């Protein structure tokens, strides 16, 4: 499974569903998470993602290791996104700051 991580927390630029050959990407306000089972390791996502938040689940940062499991339970609850949208609002302001997992909305 590829595994979305803090950086894409108010961004949500969703760059990432448009490769995605299973739509295996499900939306949440403010992030979007990868559903583990579906995913096929493709790895076709990960270069696309503007804010470099997706990583291989066997190279999730230390630090990061929580949004393994979180990806896992949100797939669980929010609805597949299959097209593209806009980024949210202020999303480059946002790209690259740290700790944003106080600011994940469910
Ligand atoms: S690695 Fe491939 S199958 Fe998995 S989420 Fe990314 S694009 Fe979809
Ligand atoms: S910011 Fe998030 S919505 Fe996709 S393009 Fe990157 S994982």
């Amino acid at each position: 499974a590829f595994v979305v991580t803090d950086n894409c927390i108010k961004c949500k630029y969703t760059d990432c569903v448009e490769v995605c050959p299973v739509d295996c990407f499900y939306e949440g306000p403010n992030f979007l998470v990868i559903h583990p089972d579906e995913c096929i390791d493709c790895a076709l996502c990960e270069s696309e993602c503007p804010a470099q938040a997706i990583f291989s689940e066997d190279e999730v940062p230390e630090d990061m290791q929580e949004f393994i499991q979180l990806n896992a339970e949100l797939a669980e609850v929010w609805p597949n996104i299959t097209e593209k949208k806009d980024p949210l609002p202020d999303a480059e302001d946002w790209d690259g700051v740290k700790g944003k997992l106080q600011h994940l909305e469910r």
